């Protein structure tokens, strides 16, 4: 089963999943004077107001926040995107000091940690079909800045003592997914694909530019997860995100520019 280890980690996927070396893995470098404007781009438009988080869980990779997704609730439209995008769950990379953990990186500059809210576009009808899709998934990547403590994080991180091991949950109601972005919604975007196994190549990615805050205290909770089972010997989930891959012939465009 894949995952981080020496053995079964990034470097080693294209063995059982061979899209890995596709045309459009995320994640990337963005190079940023290498960025295009298009005109065509819009302000991105996150409508979280009616969010509705259902609970917390250990993946056995990550842990995700999952939200109602039934109907349009917690949305994504505008940016480089046509239709509406129904945010199903957000979840997180880090890496096990602070100077490494984000997924994207921004002219070589790692960040601790990385947010991906992940959206299905409605047209698929739900996430699974969407993910067939080279238009089914948009995700948002915020990246994670060491410095002040972040206070909406820490309402993340105080119930993972809850959900330690694979396969545990919490309930999770009323977190706003709004309250994990920056002020300034300012992106990158570019096409890719999932960032975990199985890697599929239907995601338009929007990175913003402005991290949120996290502290150092503060990421060292991520770090007392578990890949492991409850009962199985203590795997630490002490980093998780897959490095950056080539852009190849893909553009990565900016808005406002
Ligand atoms: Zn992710």
């Amino acid at each position: 089963h894949w995952g981080y280890g020496k053995h079964n980690g990034p470097e080693h996927w294209h063995k059982d999943f061979p899209i890995a070396d596709g045309e459009r893995q995320s994640p990337v470098d963005i190079d940023t004077k290498a960025v295009d404007q298009d005109p065509a781009l819009k302000p991105l438009a996150l409508v979280y107001g009616e969010a509705t988080s259902d609970r917390m869980v250990n993946n056995g990779h990550s842990f995700n926040v999952e939200y109602d997704d039934s109907e349009d609730k917690a949305v994504l439209k505008d940016g480089p995107l046509t239709g509406t995008y129904r945010l199903v769950q957000f979840h997180f990379h880090w890496g096990s000091s602070d100077d490494q953990g984000s997924e994207h990186t921004v002219d070589r500059k790692k960040y601790a940690a990385e947010l991906h809210l992940v959206h299905w576009n409605t047209k698929y009808g739900d996430f699974g079909t969407a993910a067939q899709q080279p238009d089914g998934l948009a995700v948002v990547g915020v990246f994670l800045k060491v410095g002040d403590a972040n206070p909406a994080l820490q309402k993340v991180l105080d119930a993972l003592d809850s959900i330690k091991t694979e396969g545990k949950s919490t309930d999770f109601p009323n977190f706003d997914p709004g309250s994990l972005l920056p002020n300034v919604l300012d992106y990158w975007t570019y096409p890719g694909s999932l960032t975990t196994p199985p890697l599929l190549e239907s995601v338009t990615w929007i990175v913003l530019k402005e991290p949120i805050s996290v502290s150092s205290q503060q990421m060292l909770k991520f770090r007392t997860l578990n890949f492991n089972a409850e009962g199985e010997p203590e795997l630490l989930m002490l980093a998780n995100w897959r490095p950056a891959q080539p852009l190849k012939d893909r553009q990565v465009r900016g808005f406002p520019k």
